[PDB]
């Protein structure tokens, strides 16, 4: 899964 905690907060990732 996406490893930043918040999504909102790591736009650059695809997973978030």
């Amino acid at each position: 899964g996406c490893p930043c905690i918040w999504p909102e907060l790591c736009p650059w990732i695809r997973s978030c």
